[PDB]
């Protein structure tokens, strides 16, 4: 294999790291060749899970995670359910609490630089946008961040804690450069 798909597998749960490789090979990437690529999936894949697990009990419909038919299909259904426009992008979570789509981010640049990217080529105008970085901050559209500060800053904790084992295994600069 390779040093990074090894960390990966003693970095991240088995769940996530399997829900990684199916959507990796659903779009005919390989987790054993595009090593980055799969650690930021599964980076990407658990932050969408605790997003998910900071808010209430039934608040968010993860669509991250599902396969693209089924994700496509759980967003027609809350299109219809509430009236909300059929997204042209497949987000990430739906809030039932503020009724909108959520697109998750996680990068290695400036937040307002992938915020820009995202911000631009979603232009659905109804989903909200959510950005983390791997150096404690974040954006979020209308400065509205959802989910309460100690859920937050959990995800925030994460990301540091995920660069700082790469930086000692010496794999966070190709990482950080590979975006
Ligand atoms: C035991 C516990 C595991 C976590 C798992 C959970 C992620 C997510 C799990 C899967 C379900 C699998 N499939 C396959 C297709 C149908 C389907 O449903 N997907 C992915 C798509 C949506 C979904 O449901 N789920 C399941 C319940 C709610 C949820 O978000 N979460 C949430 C926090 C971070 C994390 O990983 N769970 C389970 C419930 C509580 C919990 O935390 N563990 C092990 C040790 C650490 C840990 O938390
Ligand atoms: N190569 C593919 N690997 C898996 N899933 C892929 C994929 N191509 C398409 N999808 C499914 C639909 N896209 C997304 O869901 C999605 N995309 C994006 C960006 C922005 C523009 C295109 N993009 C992209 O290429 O994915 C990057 C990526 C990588 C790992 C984990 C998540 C995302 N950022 C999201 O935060 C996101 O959730
Ligand atoms: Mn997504
Ligand atoms: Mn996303």
């Amino acid at each position: 294999g390779s040093h990074m798909e090894d960390f990966v597998r003693q970095c991240f749960n088995p769940m996530i790291v399997e829900l990684a490789e199916k959507a990796m090979k659903e779009y005919g990437e390989d987790p054993k060749i595009e090593t980055n690529k799969f650690a930021a999936t599964c980076t990407h894949l658990e932050v969408c899970f605790m997003y998910s697990d900071g808010g209430s009990k039934h608040r968010f419909e993860i669509i991250e995670g599902r396969d693209r038919i089924m994700a496509w299909t759980v967003v027609n259904s809350i299109c219809n359910t509430t009236g909300v426009e059929k997204p042209k992008f497949l987000p990430d979570l739906y809030d039932y609490k503020e009724n909108r789509f959520i697109e998750i981010g996680v990068t290695r640049r400036e937040v307002h630089i992938y915020y820009l990217e995202k911000a631009n080529k979603i232009k659905s105008e109804k989903t909200h946008i959510h950005i983390f970085s791997f150096t404690g901050e974040e954006m979020a559209t209308k400065a509205d961040y959802t989910l309460d500060e100690e859920s937050r800053a959990r995800i925030k904790t994460r990301l540091f804690t995920i660069r700082q084992e790469m930086a000692s295994r010496s794999l966070w600069d190709s990482f950080r450069q590979s975006e």
